[PDB]
């Protein structure tokens, strides 16, 4: 479309080049719930449809976590054609996060790095924003549009489960599915809660809190991992989630490590790196997390998505649902239809009825 190349070509590096990333993101959390946003003209056909973790998505391709952290533009996120929103993470406590500058991009190789820390408007805030709106979500949900809540740690806590607990209580009455955040590499020690007796009393606690709410209120539980797990922490993972019945995976966050070949000036600005030099590495993460858990445990595909070929590779692989962040940082809202018409393409051309048929499809060939 006209729209994709004014978006990809005009207005976003006009945007870039005239604000930092942090100022950049901020104007389009603003400009999202305001509904400022180009016409989705995309119409969702039936073969995007998808019936997971107990619920039916429009189409597959959802805002990752970390573009609405405060539960601010869920709105104006289904605005822009994504099958479903997930905000967050939200921390029990507000909390401001790291020091400023903390996000870079890398724009010679479609990336960014951020170290933002969870910076969080904390629970209390974000529980009165979605009661707001819980209603309107209902319907939502109903209509095949979910709400995803992700749950992280405040900084100074001095007991991680009971910060996700709280997150739990307090947040997963108002969810489709909730996620245990283990992954960010910019809280310290975080990451080390995915090794296996950590991840089996965390999980347990909180499915225990899950299954204490009432029916209606029962968020799916999902798991949140990192791209930089060894084989030994994937197969701990895979072993945790059938040994307690965890709902599903998220594959992946940001990668602490820094592949050979980027370019950008900022590459080594620690943080975590998303985008196209993410993108192989989390698509085999869900091809071996599939393997591992025998293709039985839903997997939400995230790393590097900018395409149809991208998210089909994604969902090849073993997802059933992909989400994308830094594409909307470089390409603009436009993405996200183009995403979607693409991958409907590549469905009928490798002789898919749906996106449910092609799901794990590369490991039936
Ligand atoms: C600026 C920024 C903030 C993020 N914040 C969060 C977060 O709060 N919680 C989380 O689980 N993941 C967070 N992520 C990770 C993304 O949800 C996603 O897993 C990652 O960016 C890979 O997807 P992408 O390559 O499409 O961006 C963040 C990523 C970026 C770039
Ligand atoms: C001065 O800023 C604008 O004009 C923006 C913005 N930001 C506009 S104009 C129409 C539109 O869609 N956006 C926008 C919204 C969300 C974004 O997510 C990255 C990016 C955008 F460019
Ligand atoms: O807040 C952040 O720094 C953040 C959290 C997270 O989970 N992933 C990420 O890349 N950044």
């Amino acid at each position: 479309t006209g729209d994709e190349r004014f978006y990809a070509e005009h207005l976003m590096p006009t945007l870039q080049g005239l604000l930092d990333p942090e100022s950049a993101h901020r104007l389009a959390v603003r400009f999202t719930s305001l509904g400022l946003l180009p016409r989705a003209r995309f119409q969702d056909s039936d073969m995007l449809e998808v019936r997971v973790l107990g619920h039916k998505f429009r189409n597959p391709v959802g805002i990752a976590a970390g573009f609405d952290k405060h539960g601010e533009a869920v709105d104006g996120l289904y605005k822009m054609g994504f099958g479903f929103v997930e905000i967050g993470s939200v921390t029990p406590k507000p909390q401001e996060g790291n020091p400023r500058p903390r996000v870079f991009r890398l724009p010679e190789d479609q990336a960014v790095i951020n170290r933002y820390g969870f910076n969080s408007h904390g629970l209390s805030v974000v529980e009165h924003r979605l009661r707001a709106r819980q209603q309107k979500q209902a319907k939502l949900t109903e209509d095949g549009l979910p709400l995803g809540v992700n749950l992280g740690k405040n900084k100074t806590s001095v007991d991680a489960a009971e910060d996700y607990a709280e997150g739990v209580r307090v947040l997963g009455p108002l969810a489709d599915y909730l996620v245990v955040n283990v992954s960010s590499p910019n809280t310290a020690g975080l990451r080390s809660l995915q090794g296996k007796a950590e991840l089996r009393r965390l999980l347990t606690k909180v499915l225990q809190e899950r299954d204490g709410l009432r029916r209606v209120h029962r968020p799916a539980v999902l798991v949140k991992i990192a791209p930089d797990l060894t084989s030994q922490d994937k197969e701990d993972i895979a072993s945790v989630v059938k040994e307690l019945g965890i709902d599903g995976l998220i594959v992946t966050n940001t990668t602490v490590s820094r592949p050979a070949g980027l370019q950008g000036a900022l590459r080594s600005e620690t943080g975590g790196l998303s985008g196209k030099p993410l993108r192989d590495l989390s698509t085999q993460t869900i091809r071996e997390m599939y393997a591992l858990t025998q293709g039985r445990v839903p997997i939400i595909g995230v790393g590097g998505v900018s395409s149809g070929q991208d998210a089909l590779e994604k969902i090849r692989a073993g997802a059933s649902l992909v989400q994308l962040y830094t594409a909307l940082t470089f390409w603009g809202p436009p993405v996200v239809g183009k995403v979607k018409r693409e991958l409907e393409a590549l469905l009928k051309e490798q002789g898919f009825g749906g996106v449910t048929d092609a799901i794990g499809a590369d490991h039936r060939r």
